[PDB]
């Protein structure tokens, strides 16, 4: 009853090679992101405050509310800066994560010591000029090990406790033999997906 | 003390129901305005729904309705000949306070008197159906005390809920308006109850 | 002296709010004329929100509203059972001057008596929300002294800012019109406040 | 080290500008597409703009343009006979590296050599205009060091900023070699550093 | 921010400066002069004490 999950071929094309644009702050540091001008006439506002500060690495650091304004609508996401990249919906300051890949389409978050071999996937949102996390995580596990059902449960449940303290949806894990860091979908070739739940408990009112 | 509301509904259709004679002698009474419906009402044989000696259909069974190509099989409970949906109050002795083509009021819960249920006629089931509405009779003066409101409505909840199959919504009124289209007309306050959820939700990214 | 404006607003809706009964028996009160939109209101379990001995839900927590595919999670603060958004005045003993289906007036702030907050009802939230509007009661005679306008306006700002989450806008009136749709109707002057900006704007060529 | 980018822009238009002869004897030179829509360009007298001994109109004044009921009066600064909007580099000696009907490159800032400014021809002003673009010539090997990028771009800012009057911040496009003979002289840029405008004040926004 | 526009003992903002007005994604930055607190354009006579005879919308 060895039920190895069936193999899936990696079919995603190579990811955009394009380098990000620099954004120079007065105190001399950069943050790096993507901004294709679709005649947006858009504005991006970094306020002054102790939330965000220039670090000695040459990059903007910290986590604060940025104000974006395009075509009437104003958005105020709080962004966290890692290696000069603005990230939404994830904040991992006291850990020391690594950006495995960053480009105009998506960014891969790695180097969580509490569960190596797992990765977060953030998709670029041009409306925010930032990468945002939406729940998608990759778990690197050999297909041989994925026959054992308690092994699957152990790996995905390790990654879930290793990442959730940094989160602000529940997680969805795609198991793959190897991260496809060079391709548009780094999950291309995933052989199984494990979805998690959010616990509800309270009182619903629904008017007749 | 809550502020008074005047009774504004017109009074209800005068029309009597139509009788439906079963082969064993009994009748069930309901409303069927034939808009050239050409529909079917099937009362299944079997000990479930049966004739009682007062001459009315009794019990709770699945009635089969067919109209314009589709079939619905709602399980209906009969009281005094009337087809009722979403309520089965067999253990108790309930009374139909009013019944017309628009609505039926179900009273007679000894566990909470003063409390009535409102059932609305659904012409596709030829039955009246409970969807959550309840009318509790309470004096406004007593409604100044909040503890009293709570007591009265929780009495009614514990009294009616075992017989119900939406949460309950209680409209307090000074006196039931049994003669009018809305028996709650003149209601001066509404208390809505909750449904407790507890579990795991899966929503895909 | 600024010129008088006559009060032109009609009287506000007389209807009381609907009650919402929790498991421990306490109420919260708000407005919901279901537009048959099948909305959902979720009170989570936790210490943030708790029933109190007054018979009202108390505290400040995230309430989840769901409607026609929508999900919103405004975190609301409950005062005298009313759910209020964008203001949280826990420490102080504020008073609800008036509440109805259109707007709610927040009063009884001791650090700036004569000042009131105006919150407008937001039906997709089933709660009253703060958007910046404050009313200031001042005789028109004193409103000649410009220094006095500035004293009263900046008294309220310092007394209401702490309990807030837009900047403030004060509408001066001789008499709060607590019974009408626009309690500020009859206002003779408006002072709008500023938000300080300081940062670095990026704007792509 | 940043990855090389190939120069993909075509060669720029060869056409020379048209001369416009002033009474006291000097020219200014610009482009007037033969739309012959019937437009008017007025150089006022009064010594704000004057003829110089190089033979070119010089100085900074409001030039009045009139086309189809519309009157535009931009204040233009004249360098080497070319009308420039949003820039006034008087104390300095700047050079026009290239000038065509599409764009003008301004160089010669001694405080930051290697930096250039790109101005775009606006056919309604019959002049070229600064909108915020600058090109910094830097090798990619040196651009591997991040401290060097920041040095070069801040040098360029301090050197060019006082001469500007544009309603936009500065955007630097780094390239190994200026493409002065192409439509986009920044074509081949391998990195872009965008600058900010400092705001500080009171915003009013009514409910 | 700046000394161009400033508050005075009159209780009114005094000075002549650029007030950035932004709407419809269009940004207008007029240089306005303030008399009796009123924002005025194309006219600047600060060192004179002129009189506002009527101000309406």
């Amino acid at each position: 009853v060895i039920h190895m999950p069936a193999a899936v071929a990696v079919t995603s094309p190579q990811a955009d090679s394009a380098p990000a644009q620099r954004f120079s702050l007065p105190q001399g540091c950069h943050f790096r992101t993507f901004w294709r001008d679709e005649a947006n006439g858009g504005s991006l506002f970094i306020p002054a405050g102790d939330a965000l500060r220039c670090g000695e690495d040459g990059w903007l650091q910290g986590s604060g509310a940025v104000t974006l304004q395009q075509g009437g609508q104003t958005l105020s996401p709080t962004l966290w800066f890692l290696q000069g990249y603005p990230l939404a919906q994830v904040n991992g300051g006291d850990r020391a994560l690594t950006v495995v890949s960053a480009n105009a389409q998506r960014l891969i978050l790695g180097g969580n010591p509490q569960a190596p071999g797992s990765f977060l996937l953030l998709t670029f949102e041009p409306q925010l000029h930032a990468w945002a996390f939406n729940g998608e995580a990759i778990v690197e596990m050999p297909r041989v090990d994925a026959a054992d059902e308690t092994k699957i449960k152990q790996r995905v449940q390790q990654a879930q406790t290793a990442w959730q303290p940094l989160l602000s949806a529940p997680l969805t894990f795609k198991l793959v033999e190897k991260l496809a860091a060079d391709r548009v979908d780094p999950a291309s070739g995933s052989y199984l997906s494990v979805n998690g739940a959010t616990h509800l408990e309270g009182s619903e009112f629904k008017l007749v």
